[PDB]
């Protein structure tokens, strides 16, 4: 009898089901309701009703929870100070895909040490979740498969599908299904037809595999998702402009999808440059000052020191992409509010 | 207290977990050999070792058990015949991806009537597989998910991830722990970059999340795939002349991997019309004539019937992609043995 | 230095296959579940006095054979038609025997015979032929030894029994609480009646206790009590068949408030471990229908194809645990109590 | 279609698996260590190699896990005091089985309310026994099923099968696989039979029917308990007497099991009054002095308050059987050490 099972496989291990975290650590009152407003919130700004601007900021990645919440506290205070133009939500992503072998993120890899502790992960990712929506801050996060949402998603404001996964028959699949709005951003390279036709795909009822709260196979049937939108990223060249945004919205309008947009100032719009973020950014205040009706969202990558570091040695500075520091994200935010706030008055 | 989990769900219903369908459908000793052995041929072929060509040769999807085996029956044939040129393998994917809504296949939806009965579907798969192998009949399929491996990959020859996954960073860390040596197919406008970086990827260990033989929620911990190549099946030209399959050995060896490739006479490389496929192994053909040492393998989209119709009406033709019919697979396998008799005898 | 402390005394843990592995093979069947309902009203109908037909558990002390049980069962359905005014016939279909020194641990348990102890195939081989017998017409009864088997087939069986060494169990009345068939308690294996008219009373209640679900995951059930059972004599250290025995447990039945209306074991402790006996007690039974016998509302027969017992499973229809009576001492002990009940019910 | 499935099932609700709890709460080294060293230090007990008595002492039943550890607080420097004559492990028993309807104990019913909160008993049952292991003192409990081991048995230094359930098979079967040794209660009425019984079948072999860690259905084929004994609890009559030990060894070596057994103080060898368990203790006493060759351990119901109580008003008295207090359990175990002292130093 030749072996003809898990012939490449080291180990499978179980994994808590989702419902063993929620046990431990059930959504509260006043986390339930920041979520619920804040989707609703969001969902406005997808579809015209509402015209500040979503802004999703934040580390590129999370791997490290303290400072993560010291940066939650400083975002507060302006989120609080500009909810008349921006509608401010953090961005907690806890990996960043890869081509080459490194850190698998703070889910898969919490200590950092190719320990790969995936219980501790989602337990502390679940935690730091929690933490953020009961101190009043929203928060966002990028789904790469199929059975983390079932962990936190319940947490989250605002999802995202990446570049490396938006044309992804499954991941259209999973949008579609998930409570929360969700932005599928442009192609490596820069196509935006694989977002536009996500969107579409996204809006109506699929099934998909992934586990029941209890943790056991499942199929699950999804209703739709109406409050998907494009992210633009760059890829071929910088789509951040005003002929691009032009352009996008047109072909958004023709497969008949909401022709507003995101742009993410950072990745290959800032083209790996954390000090062209601001250059974005004022392009894009330029935009909302002159008309930019097509505009609903940025995307900005921000720690509370600036730069990036291959080990973990300095606090609140990234190990993934390069961020801008807390003083230049002070900055930016005034500027896209001050703007924003000139949009509005039409 | 405000809703926030599950609010685009209609329902999850919990499946029958792999052991219930490893139970009633055991691997047996035969297809055990049968299993091993073709895997182990197929490795030798990517890394250069058998200069048999691989083909990968069957319908575009399986909506009909009865069909598939007797098409089975009558490639059987065939394989022993050119046994010594070409290693058949048939092509059994259970679904095509899809943008626009149509029929999810017949593991989601076997009764192609929107009923989505898949533990029926799951049952109805692994038990064609078997009897496939039980023949004498190796099989390949494609993996558009992370789940359904654990109910039949032990049955799996050859698996492929398709164009709209393969930069997917879940999907490589899918292949790195299957059984099976696996095609990575190009984008679906040309990139080969995605294909490439695909192989080196997969042929290291990666984690992923799934479910155990007993549908426990689960962390997988793999080894590495090092049978990994790419499938060139077009892009917004067709891509499988002598000229782009050495621009594409050529950036394989750049990149320290396995410059064996697969060829694809259908999808993009046909532009969509199946009376295409035979000049493109026309073409594959002179190639293995004059040189061909990339070529490993060629991928056709065949069934009993030619062409292909909208409801499944007529026995034995395609419900999804336009395929050529049996005497044309005939005249089309004949040509292709004719062809790499010659380059093996160099 | 963790020292070990789980699992130390364990050779093996395996997954079992879930209970809805087994449903989804083997659904029951519309006609197998009319025929459970209604029995199971039926036997209720017995246990409280609203009818005076006599429910009799017969068949063998153990299966070892499907093919046997299924050509027992064609040969007992005859009878069950024929005496069916008198008698409620249920076919005995227990898997296992309980020991006390170690020897074969039954047909789910180890149905291959050989200590391979394959109970996935087990369970759906009990699963099959119980199927098999309610759709045939042979409504089916078995003992439950633990709380987890009866989420594989309790769907079949119209009438359950605890056993004699799991009456004073707590978690086995809890079980009992929520069991869907009529239930009888066996007294206690030297005579005591007491634990099994306390199980009575505590099976009529609400319970809690720990299973699987039907999809095989560790669960809380809570029952809605079972208002449907009652004793079941078997014997001690003397036989407690006699109608002296039978009035003082209805007595003490009656005293604790519970249904004074009981079976009695012609078999076991009662027959003093001797298949040859189960006659003589049917027959004292038989001549208290006719005198009065008002508390009993049915017996239970160890009974087979052939005769005897065996130490190998050689001979086709024969026990390989207790000795039973053969087929034709069946015919005639259940034309006995037919002829005798049909005079009880004309008073 | 009549129903025939769970008529008489008002509910049946998944718990979360054990390695939730396990997770939350696992074995620290130092209980690891503790509860290892324990099981072996009574198997030496057990079998005659060491003549200091186990003592198993506590409450009637757990109902206030804050009562419990100031309970095993006072009771750790007694048996440290006392380690040279006497073996303190703690009773621990979160329930007492019921005729007449009555309340479920700490792990099914935690809240004492009827709301059945087993999830947060069960976690409540395994952090208090971590606790008590944490602090050096060792625990005993009761096992009633099958599947509650699984939640916290690698805590427990010694287990009980109680005299409702001696005669049970699967009991047996069970006992046969518990890390711990076992002791076995006489029946009811006195019967010392099923637990000579019950010992030789536990030494062998067994299968039977519960759940894995990960809280699936499950077969368990367990390798024997070598450490298994009689504990005689009383019947129509109390049997703590020389006579009655006598009587009971020779039952016994006759067949072929270990004659070192356990007596109860409580329960029907003080007839349900507290006050009689010092007179009975005072009995073991003067057999340890003169002989008591057979006497391997006691058993007592003990607690921080004397007496019983309907409803859980006073801190630190039994809601179940009545106990002795504190004053009175230093007078007992003052007297056991001395008494021990003597024969063991015969
Ligand atoms: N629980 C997710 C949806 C989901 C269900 C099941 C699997 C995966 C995702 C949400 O509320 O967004
Ligand atoms: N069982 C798969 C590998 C795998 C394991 C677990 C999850 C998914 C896939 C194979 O043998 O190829
Ligand atoms: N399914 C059983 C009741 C039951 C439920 C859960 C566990 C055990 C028993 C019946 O119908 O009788
Ligand atoms: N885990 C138990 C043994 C056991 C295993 C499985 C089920 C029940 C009990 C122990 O270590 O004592
Ligand atoms: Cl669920
Ligand atoms: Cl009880
Ligand atoms: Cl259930
Ligand atoms: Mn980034
Ligand atoms: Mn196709
Ligand atoms: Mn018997
Ligand atoms: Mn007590």
């Amino acid at each position: 009898h030749y072996p003809t099972d898990d012939i490449k496989i080291k180990e499978v291990k179980e994994l808590l089901p989702p419902i063993a975290h929620l046990y431990e650590l059930p959504i509260s009152k006043e986390a339930s309701g920041l979520v619920h407003r804040t989707r609703q919130e969001i969902s406005d700004l997808v579809h015209g009703r509402d015209k500040r601007l979503l802004v999703i900021i934040g580390p590129c990645s999370i791997h490290d929870p303290k400072a993560a919440l010291e940066y939650a506290e400083r975002l507060l205070k302006l989120r609080k100070q500009y909810e008349n133009e921006l509608l401010i939500v953090m961005r907690v992503y806890f990996e960043k895909p890869r081509t080459t072998v490194g850190w698998a993120g703070l889910i898969n890899d919490p200590h950092l040490d190719g320990t790969f502790d995936i219980n501790f992960g989602l337990r502390q990712a679940r935690s730091l979740l929690l933490s953020l929506n009961n101190m009043g801050m929203p928060a966002s996060t990028e789904f790469l498969d199929m059975i983390t949402p079932q962990y936190y998603a319940d947490l989250i404001s605002w999802g995202a599908i990446g570049a490396r996964t938006t044309e992804s028959q499954v991941h259209r699949e999973l949008a579609s299904g998930l409570s929360c709005p969700v932005g599928f951003k442009n192609g490596t390279d820069g196509n935006l037809k694989i977002a536009i036709d996500a969107i579409g795909a996204a809006s109506h009822s699929h099934h998909f595999l992934s586990v029941t709260k209890a943790g056991h196979s499942a199929i699950v049937h999804t209703g739709g998702n109406p409050d998907c939108h494009v992210i633009l990223r760059g890829g071929k060249e910088p789509n951040y402009d005003a002929e691009h945004v032009s352009e996008a919205a047109e072909q958004l309008r023709a497969a008949g999808v909401t022709d507003k947009l995101m742009i993410d100032c950072s990745h290959a719009n800032s083209r790996k440059d954390y000090t062209r973020q601001m250059e974005v950014a004022q392009d894009i205040a330029a935009q909302l000052e002159q008309d930019g009706g097509n505009i609903m969202g940025v995307m900005v990558e921000s720690h509370l020191v600036e730069g990036r570091q291959d080990k973990p040695e300095v606090y609140g500075k990234s190990i993934t992409d390069a961020c801008i520091g807390w003083g230049a994200t002070e900055e930016l935010l005034a500027l896209l509010a001050g703007a924003n706030k000139k949009r509005m008055a039409r």
